[PDB]
């Protein structure tokens, strides 16, 4: 309350009030009693213990149900000290429930941050907050995370703390699913970084602020392009990340911003030529037909109705929440800062004009031939004329692809089937590329020469996702998880580790990460998935069928991670499930051999090769180079720097990246979506249950009550329980931020077994605090018995001054009335009566 001012607006978002507090810890609570349960329609609902069947329980529900579930279907549920706790972890009961259920609390309360562990839990709002108020950002500036309540400047200030307080480089790494909310944090966090820590003294005036011309915008800037290009609507998020990201952000030697780098990862390369019912595609699209630069129309040689374009209305054209003539200017404009050249302006704009025509070209069948022929140069024309290419030459290199199988080049023949795909097969390749191209001149830019002596990396790609349907995308998705939760384990390990060893506890204890070797290596390792994935690739008349058996002649019964699906349930076919640590990943081999081989029309390539538009002509170089290497039919693309698997990259680009988390202090991030039904202060049970697992935030949990459960942050350990011997843990605790929470525990009749100490943290046993509370419960019947008797004692002290007051009073009472008793029926007094009146 005295504390929060900084905030004070967002102050209940962040906090509560401390009678609020006060209110809801010190309360009535019935351990023995009070329990979390099973429950066949809600995943876990609240509810007290009624009976006890043996290994069979009975319990009332909070809504009232009665159910009598198993032993193990009952858990335990925290004292109300434990209410609406920052760090889960610090609870005494590390179950399933009361994670899901903290979380849930402090929602309904509008509280979206909440740390479990190491994590930073957040909770999609559905609706606006103060939060991102330019008060907070000062606020968490400076401050460890024990200083201030769970928010996500909290991480990204610490960083920059750590940065600079141990000269080591950090990283950020936010996931979640498609709907959490993600980009939205790690722009927030982005921002922040600039902020914070900028000045570039001359761009800093307001004078054309934040266009192009610094980077701080440059840096910002970034996104909205990215977003218009990488972004859509999905049927879950109406911005959706279509693709993963990573910048570093390199701070200088004084600690000001000095440079940064993207790098992107799996683009949804698909929305280019599809799209879902209640989907839609890239953003650019339906800005450019919004008609706010008219021009561009004309330009492109396209129309404002979208329904011109296959390839872009398949599924939904506009949205409510979004304006397209808007945006139109801001990527406009942020091209420009981003210092493109108009021509290049221009080539982006033409580029992705073509792709809209060439999903509106269009064959026919040969007379006679089951060849295709074109049906048409009026499309062709806009395309070519756009690309910077000639309709014909063109047109044929489509249908009369010219190939070389041998030591020769031979004119094949292909089908209006064949075309049709191979078209959309280059409309995705340009795209992409250009993408790629786009990211790299803006890395160009953001290219300074300027001293770094460390870089804060922020990580933004897809959590672990199951589908009823898995394919080679989700793959390469999980695996990338699968291999990112290692190293947190692992992290984990290493601090745990650190503790024990500060405290002098003596607890042994193996990698976290171990566990999830046997995983990795199933898929990176040499006989694994990938490799029998791209070796394959090399055999001009496999088959996925034949993919498929190599799989399993070599892993099956071989290995243990490694299984045959299940066919039923939720799933859609058969070939191979996988034990990711999330789960069991039921993966369909259908399309892999040719994902994986990106197969390209050459004769094609080789006009973009030579195109009158430089840009294009240069997104396609790479390829030109290694052509040489691939020179006859069957063999090895990579011996002219081609690529031979879909994969083979991924793979080299995603050690690149493991390799640069690791000369790095991980900071984690873990972005929560509440509901499908897009509500706030709401969650559904089962959908939260579900992330929580693929997350990391249960196997953190896990970790952590191995053991020693709850796992106190000395700040977070201070603040909150100075106040018990005041004096002595305050002193502790301002006096050595560990060794003051150490200094504190001095005193209380408190089990000094329970606990145990360690360089970050100290750690808590449950039915610990249950223990400790019993040896408080005995301390008070001495406090109160004895507070009691002398209250007693006193109350009868004050009942002998009334009674001895009283002495007289009674007897002038007593004497008084038998007096009369006597009298009344005296001659002489009955006179006196009727007589006492006619007196004066």
């Amino acid at each position: 309350d005295a504390e929060m001012a900084a905030f004070g607006e967002a102050a209940p978002y962040l906090r509560k009030s401390e009678k609020e507090r006060i209110e809801a810890q010190n309360k009535p609570f019935d351990a023995k009693s009070s329990v979390f349960v099973v429950h066949p329609k809600q995943s876990f609902v609240k509810g007290t213990i009624q009976s006890k069947e043996g290994g069979k329980v009975t319990v009332k529900t909070e809504g009232g149900e009665t159910l009598t579930v198993k032993e193990d279907q009952v858990f335990s549920m925290n004292p109300p000290k434990y209410d609406k706790i920052e760090d889960m972890a610090m609870m005494t009961h590390l179950h399933e429930p009361a994670v899901l259920y903290n979380l849930k609390e402090r929602y309904a309360a509008w509280m979206i941050y909440t740390y479990s562990g190491l994590f930073c839990v957040t909770v999609n709002p559905y609706k606006w907050l103060p939060v991102y108020n330019p008060k907070v950002v000062l606020a968490y500036r400076g401050k460890k995370r024990q200083e201030a309540p769970p928010h996500i400047f909290s991480i990204s200030d610490n960083a920059y703390q750590f940065m600079l307080t141990d000269r080591e480089n950090q990283s950020i790494l936010i996931t979640g699913e498609s709907g959490a909310g993600k980009t939205v944090n790690t722009k927030r966090v982005i921002q922040y970084f600039a902020t914070i820590a900028a000045s570039g003294e001359k761009k800093k005036e307001e004078q054309s602020g934040k266009m192009q011309g610094t980077l701080e915008d440059q840096i910002i800037s970034a996104n909205p392009l990215l977003e218009a290009f990488g972004n859509a609507k999905t049927v879950r998020n109406d911005n959706s990340s279509r693709f993963g990201k990573f910048i570093r952000i390199h701070f200088g030697a004084t600690g000001k911003l000095a440079s940064a780098d993207i790098e992107t990862y799996l683009l949804e390369k698909s929305r280019v030529t599809f799209q879902l019912p209640a989907e839609r595609s890239y953003h650019i699209f339906y800005q450019i037909m919004s008609n706010k630069k008219p021009e561009l129309i004309d330009m492109l040689l396209i129309t404002t109705n979208p329904y011109d374009y296959h390839y872009v209305s398949e599924g939904e054209i506009t949205v409510p929440s979004i304006d397209d003539q808007e945006e139109l200017m801001a990527t406009d404009s942020a091209i420009d800062i981003l210092g493109f050249s108009a021509d290049e302006k221009t080539a982006i704009y033409k580029l992705t004009g073509a792709v809209m025509h060439y999903g509106n070209l269009k064959f026919k069948q040969k007379q006679r031939e089951e060849q295709a022929e074109p049906d048409g140069t009026e499309v062709a024309d806009k395309a070519a004329y756009l690309m910077g290419l000639n309709s014909a030459e063109l047109l044929k290199a489509l249908c009369y692809p010219r190939v070389g199988v041998g030591n020769e080049a031979v004119t094949k023949g292909e089908t209006v089937s064949e075309v049709h795909n191979s078209v959309g097969a280059l409309a995705k390749a340009v795209y992409e590329k250009m993408f790629l191209w786009m990211v790299i001149r803006i890395n160009q830019q953001l290219d300074t020469k300027q001293p770094r002596q460390y870089f804060i990396g922020v990580l933004d790609i897809a959590g672990f996702e199951i589908f009823d349907f898995n394919s080679f995308e989700q793959l390469c998705i999980n695996f990338t998880n699968e291999k990112l939760q290692q190293f947190f384990n692992h992290h984990m390990f290493v601090l745990e580790q650190e503790e024990y060893k500060k405290e002098g506890i003596e607890w042994e204890f193996i990698d976290f990460g171990m566990d999830l070797a046997a995983c990795i290596e199933l898929i990176e390792k040499p006989m694994g998935i990938f490799s029998i994935l791209e070796e394959e690739c090399m055999f001009p008349k496999a088959t996925d069928t034949s993919f498929k058996n190599k799989l399993y002649d070599e892993h099956l019964g071989k290995s243990n991670n490694f299984q045959k699906p299940k066919p039923a349930k939720g799933k859609a076919e058969a070939h191979f499930s996988l034990v990711h640590y999330a789960g069991t990943v039921d993966y369909n081999i259908s399309g892999w051999l040719e994902k994986n081989k990106d197969p390209l029309n050459e004769t094609v390539i080789g006009l973009y090769q030579k195109s009158s538009v430089k840009t294009l002509a240069l997104l396609f170089a790479t390829y030109g180079g290694e052509a040489e290497g691939g020179g006859g039919k069957k063999g090895g693309k990579k011996k002219g720097s081609s690529f031979q698997t879909v994969s083979a990259l991924f793979r080299e680009n995603l050690n690149k990246l493991m390799a640069n988390l690791r000369s790095t202090h991980p900071h984690f991030v873990r972005c929560i979506i509440p509901n499908e039904t897009k509500t706030p202060g709401a969650m559904e049970h089962e959908l939260v249950l579900h992330q929580l697992r693929c997350n990391g935030v249960l196997e953190g949990i896990r970790i952590c009550r191995k053991g020693f459960p709850s796992r106190v942050l000395y700040a977070d350990f201070k603040q909150r329980y100075r106040v018990l011997n005041a004096s002595a843990i305050p002193e502790g605790q301002f006096m050595d931020s560990k060794k003051a929470s150490e200094k504190l525990l001095g005193g209380g009749d408190v089990d000094h077994t329970q606990y145990a100490f360690g360089h970050t943290k100290v750690f808590f046993k449950a039915g610990l605090l249950g223990l400790l509370e019993e040896m408080r419960d005995d301390k008070l019947a001495e406090i109160i018995t004895a507070t009691q008797a002398r209250c007693r004692g006193f109350l009868m002290r004050v009942e002998y001054r009334a009674m001895v007051e009283r002495r007289e009073s009674i007897f002038c009472i007593q004497y008084n009335v038998r007096s009369f008793m006597n009298v009344k029926h005296w001659p002489w007094m009955k006179l006196f009566f009727k007589i006492k009146p006619l007196l004066k």
